[PDB]
């Protein structure tokens, strides 16, 4: 579980979104697993706006955080699971580390601000939704 937490939006993966989120959804994409609902109360995080590829991200897990270099955000097939058919998911990033179900809304960080959330996961590998190019997040 996780999200992100940024001006008058609440950024978390669309597989997880409560019926508070659907109930004030501002955006939501199946083919990203990203879903973005309204809050009343001004957010904690700040987004990265940049073009890094290594960044710390936190692993619920192992209740820890690691360093990892990750691929450019791209279309990558994912597997079906319960909460989607097989697909390719676009804008997703991989790393290698650990990654259990469970894990998903663990923030990717780099100097620069939050990257991302982890989103997929299994054979030693990490996936992770980028959210850089959603610039309307800051406005
Ligand atoms: C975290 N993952 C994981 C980890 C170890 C072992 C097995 C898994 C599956 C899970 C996974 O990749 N998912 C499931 C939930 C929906 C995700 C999506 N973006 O489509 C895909
Ligand atoms: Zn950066």
């Amino acid at each position: 579980s996780g999200a992100i937490y940024v001006g008058n939006y609440r950024v978390v993966n669309r597989h997880l979104a409560t019926h508070n989120d659907w109930a004030n959804l501002v955006w939501e994409d199946s083919s990203r697993d990203l879903l973005v609902s309204s809050t009343t109360a001004q957010g904690c995080d700040t987004i990265a706006r940049c073009d890094c590829q290594t960044g710390v991200y936190y692993c619920s897990s192992r209740r820890k955080h690691y360093p990892v270099s990750f691929s450019k955000p791209s279309l990558i097939f994912v597997e079906a699971s319960e909460y989607y058919p097989a697909r390719y998911q676009s804008h997703l990033m991989l790393a290698v580390g650990h990654s259990e179900p469970g894990d998903c809304g663990g923030i990717l960080r780099c100097q620069h601000g939050v990257v991302g959330i982890v989103s997929t996961g299994g054979n030693g590998l990490v996936g992770f939704a980028d959210v850089r190019d959603l610039l309307w997040l800051d406005e």
